[PDB]
DNA sequence: CAGCTCTGTACGTGAGCAGTGGA
DNA sequence: CCACTGCTCACGTACAGAGCTGT
C-alpha cells in the first residue's frame, strides 16, 4: 500500500514497521503528527529546512535518504501484526538491502530490530540499546542502527526533543564514514 | 468503502458525517473501543447486553438500528471536505431516508445537523439544542433527533429510546 | 534468586475534535 | 470570531507478575 523510495548509493535507509492508516490514505511516508520523523530530521540537521511527507520522494538524491518498511500492509498499527507476519517481512527486507547497499539501515523502532536479530541473525539480544548494532547486513557493508519509533505512541520518549538525539548520532556516523574516503 | 447497513422497518437510523479511517479499515461502524457509542447503546437499554462494533450487522435485526453517513467518501477529518461534496451529500442521503423510511433519523453531532439544515431546509438553526427538532424529513414522517457526539449524554440515549417507544405505541 | 517467555498493561506528549463560553 | 476544558488517537516500549528455571 505504501511504496519504497529507494535508490542505489544511499547513505541512509529508514525502515518502518508498517504504514499507518494515515500513511496508507495519505500515501506519503511519515505524516501525522504524532510523527516526530520530519521534525527530528530538520532538528538533527539531517535537513537544513523543515520538510514533510510531501517531500519524501526528494530525499534520496537531495539527501540520500531512502524510505522503506519491514511490512507493506496497513494496520492501525502495530500491536495487530502477527509474529509470523514480520518474519516473512524481514526476509524480503534483507534482499532489498542486499540489492541496494545503503551505508546504514536505520530501524525505526526497537520492536522491528528485536525480531529482526532473532530471525535474520538468530540472536535474541540482551537488553537492547539504541544506536549501533555490531553486525552487518550479510552480504554487504551496511550497518544497522536502532532508534525508537517515530510514532508518538511510545510513551518513554514524550517529544521530538526526546528522540532528536539519535538522529544527531546517526548523522555523525554518516559523515564519519563518508568522511574517511 | 463502509456499507450502509439499512433495512426497511427501522426505528432509528444513525447518521455520521463521513466514515473515518478506523471505521473504513475495520469495515464496521463506530469502532473504538474508545467510542462511547456501543457503551451508550447498552447503558440506555437500547441493547440489553454490551455489544461491540463488529456486531453492527445484527442491529437492524433485533434492535432496528441502521447506520449511515452523509458522505460516504472516506477521510480522516471533516475539514477535508468541499461543501460541494456535502451538497451532493445531502441529496443522496435524503433519498435513502425517503426510501427506507425509518421512524427517526439521529444526527451524530450538532455539526452534521447544523449543515444538514442549510443544505436541506436552507436555514441556519439558531441556538440549537439537542433532542427532537421540529421538522421531518422532506416528504416523510421521519423525525430528526440530534444527539451529541459519540466521541465526546446517556440521558439523550434514553430519551431516544422513549421517543421510539412512544412512536411504536401510538400506532399499535 | 536472578534469569527469562510469556502475556498484559499503564504509561507522557501534542494535533484534532465536540461542545461551550468567552474577546 | 476565537480561546477554553477533556477526550480519543498515534508506524511502541518500558517495567511488576506471573511460571518456570541452574552451578
Amino acid at each position: 500500500t505504501l511504496p519504497d523510495i529507494l535508490t542505489f548509493n544511499l547513505d541512509i535507509v529508514i525502515i518502518g514497521i508498517n504504514p499507518g492508516l494515515m500513511a496508507a490514505y495519505k500515501g506519503h511516508h511519515y505524516p501525522g503528527p504524532g510523527n516526530h520523523f520530519w521534525k527530528c530530521l530538520f532538528m538533527s540537521g539531517l535537513s537544513e529546512v523543515q520538510l514533510n511527507h510531501m517531500d519524501d520522494h526528494t530525499l534520496p538524491g537531495k539527501y540520500g535518504i531512502g524510505f522503506t518498511n519491514m511490512v507493506e500492509r496497513t494496520t492501525p498499527g502495530s500491536k495487530d501484526l502477527s509474529s509470523k507476519e514480520f518474519r516473512e517481512g524481514g526476509r524480503i527486507l534483507v534482499q532489498k538491502l542486499q540489492k541496494y547497499q545503503p551505508r546504514i539501515a536505520v530501524f525505526n523502532g526497537k520492536c522491528i530490530y528485536e525480531i529482526f536479530s532473532k530471525e535474520v541473525f538468530g540472536v535474541k539480544v540482551k537488553n537492547l540499546e539504541f544506536g549501533l548494532q555490531p553486525h552487518k547486513i550479510p552480504d554487504t557493508e551496511t550497518l544497522c542502527y536502532v532508534m525508537p519509533s517515530s510514532s508518538a505512541r511510545c510513551a518513554q520518549f514524550p517529544r521530538a526533543q526526546d528522540k532528536v538525539h539519535y538522529y544527531i548520532k546517526l548523522k555523525d556516523l554518516r559523515d564519519q564514514l563518508k568522511g574517511i574516503e
